[PDB]
């Protein structure tokens, strides 16, 4: 029973980019030996990423994994637990673990437990597995579990049935409030119950509607918390492990972030990586003098800058002058280029032209007219320029339908969709207090392709048939073209998500039956 | 002996178990008047197929259970019907009961959960491991659902038992070509095995699926017997005759070319989200283009001329033949017709545009204001006088993005949205031939609630807790404000669903997590 260190891999992955994932953690593999880890964990499905969707079936994946094995195979002096998709020689499809060093599978782990409830799919892309991973490493023994695994009583106490010291979790867990110091407190409990230690390794970053924060620990066999990584960081961390104690070295962290702290911070990560991933210049949103448009304004100046922040305050009649100074204000103040586009005139054009329809008593009808106006006004600057439009819907009013279609909704990231109008106050005073002067005005919170005969070939090859780039070309098609159309394929998933629903009649409908990635990074080439 | 068997091809209002079973009642007590001995059901048709999160709702055994008391007052008749089987530790089955004079016979628990492309049964449902057979009159029944029918292993189980005919539950949604497929395949797979099938389908469009019924008998010498029309809600009567061991074959009428029963399936889907969301009527943008021309007739197909309203808004490059192509087609379907100009509201965007434009050079974003003006124009009308709005874009723009969001993607049901260019001048081809005067021009085929923070527990206890209205009312909540919240709540899906990506922070965020359908018939109380 020798002295070791471990690294724990908080690690962001890029979906579907194998060869973007293995080439970093092979950086990380380097970095952690540096160090003098003996050791490193990544997260669940690390080479691949979360959630990789139906990516997870292309016919070519299994092949792209044994070339990530290849290259993975050339790091040498440490162990490295991993996880990627297993497919064995009847077909098969696993989540798995591998335990690799010097180029040697010492051994490989099937996810038992596939979650199928809630945001989670596995059972669509995998079957569970039966049998336990154990390995000893410097007199050391380690067991593997995925994820859900750790959370399931029987799966674990099997586990502890094998005497095992330190049980090695990968995972994807996604991030909801609570739940990151909930884990902890929940997986020490287990530790201390079954009187072994637990490494929990997380992936971190925003992904599509999802937020994975990180927040991975050493727990040691009496319960007690060794190492606390820090939520939405993306980073390497390095426990001890003492011969002499059997116990993992004790480091000392900061407190846990409050409530509001860390939604926060989540808010400001998943708007970065979003931005980022997509490849935005910049972002625009309106600005209406109100608290929801007021806190994304914050948010989005903290995830990239202010200098790629854009606001529009777009008044009409009933605009009060006090709404404009406010949006003015805090614009100012926070260092954002800041404009004011009038609508009266747009919208007096859409009344005269509806007039003869209309004949009615004035309604919602004309004041849907303003936020539709708004929105595309915002749609002509990010057309011309590039930047993002964040949207600045709450939860309360998308649950309630309080929300104009093609008006308020306009956006391709939408920050607050998921946060309720009562926490949206709260996030705004928590932002106010991290800054002498607050940011946000306090009153605020107090208120040329082919024909389409040759087109519809190449698509149906590529989506009803789900064929990749080179056998779509042996069907007869020119190599570029069939690139091309591949390509503005995968970079228009983002746009059908927001399109009506209508008759599925074809092998493969875009909507419910083929579920890609929006930030998706597969490439092309077999 | 010889007996009666009704195929009841059925179309079930999603989660409306009441209307439901109401329903299966009239149609046994038919079956009835016409001799049938046994009537045969869709799968799960007490609750309808696809029901998605419904099936999670903490009192759905309590409703099955009223169902079952109700259904058990049909006397004289063998019923196979659908329902969700829940046991005492809770777990949920998709399952067949068989009942006679108010008793159980037999219940099947499907064996094969599918959940790939459009279906996801295991989020619901665990998987059964034993038979039903049930001998009546001295025939051998064995009951099957669905996906079991296409599991040969599951089949050749029933095989050796020794059953005469198997009943086979289906909610097996339309593609094209399947209707007929299915009835090859397994009138092989009844000649293989020497065994007689029974296949009951579902029949309507739901939310983004079609399911087109095409129920059929097939002889255990693999010939047809009968043969139920594609798109068609109705009862269907094979007769067994004793001395041949087959049922009497019925005359049929020829299969459906493709195009015919293509353009079938989205008149009857286009009918079916109009009347299920109780429409008045809808309206759509005429282009003078073979995309909306075809919408146009699927739409006055679907609900009446009488129904259906054209809005042609040309701008400085609308062609005069455009604009008479579209009017002569209203003229001969009897659509209102009219006329909105958008060059004026165009120019205000561009006035108001200008000093953020500046010098740069004109693009698609000029473009885009005028598919957004529009599609704001057709929302004007649809908040006004509440007819529908149809989107016209088909498979092959919305595949590489050549459509504009916000702007001729404006709907709220896209008919054309899964049918390739190269099948749309097919459908057109298709529905001129029905009539001596073409429909489209030729010319055209060749060119108060309370404040947040009430709200917003009443929303958490409907959302995150999935609580039942009763259960949000005891916490102290007034009834007439819960009520109106959760039917807002439910009334609002379709528009969520069209609102732009964002990050969960909830333990049940709006997309991915929660999934429930548009078309929702769910009860509110008990
Ligand atoms: N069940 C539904 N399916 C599709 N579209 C619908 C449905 N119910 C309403 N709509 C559309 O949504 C519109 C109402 O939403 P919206 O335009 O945002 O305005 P409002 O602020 O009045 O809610 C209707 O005018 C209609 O076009
Ligand atoms: N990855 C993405 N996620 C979200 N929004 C995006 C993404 N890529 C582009 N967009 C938005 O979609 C717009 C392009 O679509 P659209 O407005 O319909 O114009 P066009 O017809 O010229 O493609 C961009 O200007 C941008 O606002
Ligand atoms: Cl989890
Ligand atoms: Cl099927």
């Amino acid at each position: 029973m020798k002295s070791f260190k471990v690294a724990l891999a908080q690690f962001s992955p890029h979906i579907g980019n194998i060869d973007s994932n293995t080439q970093k953690m092979i950086e990380q593999a380097n970095q952690a030996k540096k160090q003098d880890a003996d050791l490193i964990i990544f997260p669940e499905l690390s080479v691949i990423g979360y959630p990789a969707e139906d990516l997870l079936l292309r016919p070519n994946l299994n092949k792209r994994m044994q070339k990530a094995f290849a290259q993975l195979s050339e790091v040498k002096d440490i162990v490295m637990v991993f996880g990627f998709v297993n497919q064995t020689e009847d077909g098969q499809r696993y989540n798995s673990a591998a335990v690799m060093k010097d180029g040697q599978v010492l051994g490989v782990f099937n996810k038992h437990n596939l979650p199928n409830y809630g945001v989670f799919d596995e059972k669509r892309y995998f079957q569970k597995g039966h049998q336990h991973l154990v390995f000893e490493y410097l007199g050391h023994k380690f067991g593997v579990l995925i994820c859900e695994d750790i959370w399931s009583i029987n799966t674990v106490k099997q586990l502890s049935q094998l005497n095992v010291d330190t049980v090695l979790v990968l995972n994807s867990s996604p991030y909801e409030v609570g739940k990151p110091q909930h884990r902890k407190q929940t997986l020490s409990e287990l530790a201390k119950q079954l009187h072994l230690n637990i490494v929990y390794v997380n992936q971190v970053g925003g992904q599509d509607d999802l937020i994975f924060d990180g927040t991975s620990f050493v727990s040691n066999q009496n319960g007690e918390i060794a190492l606390q990584a820090p939520s939405f960081k993306e980073d390497l961390y390095i426990a001890e492990f003492d011969r002499d104690t059997k116990l993992y070295k004790v480091v000392e962290s900061a407190p846990a972030l409050e409530t509001f702290a860390e939604i926060y911070q989540g808010l400001v990560m998943a708007t970065r990586d979003y931005v980022e991933r997509s490849g935005f210049p910049g972002v625009i949103l309106g600005l209406s003098g109100g608290i929801d448009s007021a806190l994304t304004l914050a948010i989005a100046v903290d995830a990239i800058g202010a200098e790629r922040v854009q606001a529009v305050m777009m008044p009409y009649t009933y605009t009060s002058q006090i709404s404009v100074e406010d949006a003015a204000e805090q614009a100012r103040r926070m260092g954002v280029t800041f404009g004011i586009a009038e609508i009266h005139s747009i919208v007096n054009s859409f009344m005269q032209t509806l007039y003869p329809f209309f004949g009615s008593p004035a309604d919602a009808t004309e004041e849907n007219l303003q936020a539709r106006a708004r929105g595309t006004l915002l749609m002509g600057l990010s057309n011309k320029f590039g930047n993002l439009v964040l949207s600045t819907g709450n939860k309360s009013e998308l649950s309630v339908g309080y929300c104009t279609l093609y008006g308020d909704m306009v956006g391709g990231f939408a920050v607050l969709k998921d946060v309720y109008k009562t926490i949206v106050f709260e996030l705004a005073k928590y932002r106010n207090s991290l800054s002498e002067t607050p940011v946000i005005p306090e009153r605020v919170i107090t208120r040329s392709l082919p024909a389409y005969d040759v087109l519809d070939a190449i698509l149906y090859a590529y989506i009803e048939e789900d064929l990749g780039q080179a056998d779509i070309i042996a069907k007869g098609f020119d190599k570029e073209v069939v690139e091309k159309v591949i390509r503005l394929v995968d970079r228009n998933e983002y746009k059908r998500r927001q399109g009506a629903i209508g008759p599925r009649i074809t092998s493969r409908a875009f909507s419910r039956e083929r579920r890609y990635p929006i930030v998706n990074g597969w490439t092309a080439n077999d």
